[PDB]
């Protein structure tokens, strides 16, 4: 099939990529980095996230695979020593796909800027452009809280082991179609009040962040962070789109969690 | 239809119950506390939990309703002033039902005691019988961690605003079919290691707690707490059974959260 | 004595200031905003912090007083209705002083920039200039941890009810001569490890933050935040200097905590 | 001098104890477990805590030393391989002493039971006798909060790395004369409100816990836990007494923290 391989660009990852290309040449496998059906990332989770975003417009037509040439990644979850076996099994195809949910972020502006949408595999976060971050949090059109603090983080299920975890969020199995909102350093006193707890939302729930005074915000989607100006609204919802993984063996999520954080 | 009304037993709740019975007498509504189709609880969330457990063997045939005669409850979410309207609308029926997921707890013993199962609407917790609480946590047959601490709490979605919240757990919308495990005071040092974060599990995942040395544990299910002896295993999974509520208007979960914790 | 009054600059605060000046004119009290012995701040805690920093070079010669024209402040802890009584009692003098500890922050640079020192009444924080914040944390010359995360916060005792509290830090009575370090969103996994817990340091302990790769950091001291370039070291220690308050009645710290966060 | 040695009672610890006694016999060192001047504990931190409580009535006349025959302890902080060097240096004396602060707990009863005082090296905790734990928290005679939850923990400085740490408390250098209060699972909602944050108190501050309805409590002091009945008040304050350690080299607290929790 059409495939491509992205590399972290260090010596180890580049050599593994060239060797896998040579192995794929021994099968009916065409290299095409325009319309691949298979996208292999070699490096770490950052490499894998860049691969996802390089091809985010063809997600339903691609099966992703990640190889970690450093320590075990949550997406880059296969070892370099298994690369030949990976080549053999992808070339023959007939493998099963596993799908993880994604986060849709919509940013609406004042007039002159059209709204923009972004897809996240880990999370989207919002922080101020300097000074206090203050937004009204509106859930399905219901005013829930006025948040004053450092920022907010909205995570996918597979993102829950990343920034979300450092913020106190729950780890959620990625078969759950949900998104999770965590606080960054909310103030709570006689004047200001937030829920504190992480909040877990199902599909079709919409969380809208609306500015109170300052309208400039630093918005991140996975590794990318951009200062957005004259923002009127930031809307989060579970995406209808899904990322598809090729799996060639059982490596359960909870075992990946164990392997990464416990032992 | 057949209905019954349970009361907290204070003056306010008993009088409201007698008045609602009188109002139901004005319709085709038979009082039956053996096979009710409608179970109305008057008091607080504790009253409602006792109603649920009184009828937990006929859950698929009952629609529950809670009236709070004190402050707003998460299950006792209707005001005494709306009791006449409640009577009018239940008697005519034709109302919609809302279903929340439940937690199944299985306790297995050494020989001589048969296993026991319990259903929880809020949560099930496990604590030691004195001294350190130590269990191996096994998720779908995979050894995940050895927990040493004060205890563990496994919450339903609607339970997440209760004990779970006080333990740092996420609040989850109750349409998500899941259960959530939180720690109570785990030790973490060079010898001992736990995940720390709350863990959110989907349907069909099984979490098994297995004793390491001491085999006696204090096990709670909602308000009930019993010392269990010669325990071999405690198994948690999302139940196939569901509790059904009568709803006569929109009172969204996230608005109940807001009303209870924010303002 | 020489005194001055700083105002938040809203209508309420400016009018109170002019009225207090008129009342001071009825005594032997000279207005001097160059060498005051008394510095009265009218507004909120931000106003009070700006007063402190305006006069931070004459701290041993000044008694500070804060009036809150909004809600109760932890430094602006007297009501506008008591302004006449305040005037009467300051003019006659003979009042007792209360002293709170301060935080000394030293920033050392590469060659071409001389080191700079800053005094904090609430806290000093450090965050990256974009991207991950990574520093080695060295305590009395002993390498304690490599921190990777969003940032770090070092609080005075009276600062512990401010940013420190939002970060999970302990509240400490301000008679304790100490400083407290809290984390902002540290990553912890197989590669990265931090203590997690807030750390409380006595006088003469020195905490040194040393860069690992990136050398640009956003450093804050109380309300002020500056991007510092080519930083070699950030050193924290309890200052030898103290801020002095005039007190005219008992308003215990723990009662201020209660009044601000409990009821 | 007079000395004694307490052992964990496993094979390793008993043999080390007999060998150290033999080595002490080669000097002017008399074994006396009634009035020792030196108390050596061999085992773990639990062994050391039992040694402390065995001799808590002669604390000003004793220098304690702990050897860990398992992993490094915070009190049992010397290795078995250094036992001969320990013998040599204790026998010659002339070593420096290091002192850590202690916690005084007073339990007052209804009539018929006289008040009781207890000294803690790690912490004192209070939990209910079954059901909710509810106390009024009074700080220097000022009503601070009504706590409803699982319990409360009051830690010494050297205790802050123990239970206190698992409860979210700050780690405090043990030269600070203070005690630290942490919550266990407080409920917070529209009816109930606590500070949440750990609270750090200096010497001479008194924290009084007063029952609201139930008067039976499980009170722990270090490893010991007793059910106390008809309790009227539990009072915490930093003790005037101090525990004294023999030190024969620099092993800084923050390095012990690093060695135990980081690497
Ligand atoms: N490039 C950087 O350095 C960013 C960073 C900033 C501050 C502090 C730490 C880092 C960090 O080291 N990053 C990578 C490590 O994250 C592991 N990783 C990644 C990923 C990725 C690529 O980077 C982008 C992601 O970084 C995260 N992130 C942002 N801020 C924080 C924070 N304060 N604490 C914790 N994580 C944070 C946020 O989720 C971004 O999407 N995905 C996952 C995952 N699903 N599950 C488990 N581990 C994951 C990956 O394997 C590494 O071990
Ligand atoms: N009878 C007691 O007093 C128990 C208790 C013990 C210690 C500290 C506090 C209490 C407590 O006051 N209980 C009731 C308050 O809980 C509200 N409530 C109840 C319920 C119920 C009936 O009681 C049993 C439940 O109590 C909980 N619980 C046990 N320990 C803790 C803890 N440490 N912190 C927080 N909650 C705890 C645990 O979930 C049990 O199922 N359900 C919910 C819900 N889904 N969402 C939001 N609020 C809820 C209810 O409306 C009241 O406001
Ligand atoms: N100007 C802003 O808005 C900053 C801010 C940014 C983000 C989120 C909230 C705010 C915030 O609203 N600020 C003021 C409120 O802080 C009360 N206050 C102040 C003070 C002051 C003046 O501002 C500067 C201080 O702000 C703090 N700060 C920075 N980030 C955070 C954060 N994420 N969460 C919580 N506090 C944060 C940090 O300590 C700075 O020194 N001192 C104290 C005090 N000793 N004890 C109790 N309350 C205090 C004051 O009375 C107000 O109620
Ligand atoms: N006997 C048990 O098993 C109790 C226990 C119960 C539940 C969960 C864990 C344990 C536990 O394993 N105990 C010992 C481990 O504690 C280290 N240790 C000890 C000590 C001691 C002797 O035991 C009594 C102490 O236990 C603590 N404790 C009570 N509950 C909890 C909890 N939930 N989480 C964390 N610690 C808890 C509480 O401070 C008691 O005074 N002192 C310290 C110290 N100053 N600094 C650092 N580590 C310490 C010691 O070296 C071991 O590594």
């Amino acid at each position: 099939m059409k495939y491509m391989i992205t590399s972290k660009g260090d010596e180890k990852s580049d050599l593994l990529r060239l060797n896998m290309i040579a192995g794929f040449g021994e099968y009916d496998m065409e290299y095409d980095d325009v319309e691949p059906e298979i996208v292999i990332s070699i490096g770490g989770d950052g490499t894998f996230l860049s691969a996802f975003h390089q091809y985010e417009e063809r997600l339903d037509e691609i099966a992703f695979i990640g190889i970690h040439t450093g320590h075990l990644g949550f997406y880059a979850d296969w070892r370099p020593a298994e690369a030949d076996k990976l080549v053999k099994l992808l070339a023959k195809g007939e493998y099963q796909k596993v799908s993880y949910p994604l986060l849709k972020t919509t940013v609406k502006y004042g007039i002159g800027k059209k709204e923009a949408t972004y897809l996240a595999l880990n999370e989207s976060t919002v922080k101020s452009s300097g000074g206090p971050f203050v937004v009204d949090v509106v859930i399905n059109d219901i005013h829930f809280e006025r948040f004053r603090g450092d920022g907010l983080c909205m995570s996918t299920p597979s993102g829950t082991t990343a920034y979300n975890k450092s913020l106190g969020g729950a780890l959620m199995h990625p078969s759950i179609e949900a998104m999770q909102l965590t606080e960054m350093a909310s103030i709570n006193n006689r004047v200001y009040r937030t829920i504190g707890s992480p909040l877990v939302f199902p599909k079709h729930h919409v969380v809208s962040l609306q500015p109170v005074n300052d309208k400039d915000f630093q918005i991140s989607v996975d590794h990318l962070s951009i200062l957005h100006r004259d923002v009127q609204e930031i809307r989060y919802e579970v995406s209808a789109k899904k990322i598809h993984f090729a799996r060639f063996r059982s490596f359960p999520f909870w075992r990946r969690v164990h392997d990464s954080f416990i032992e």
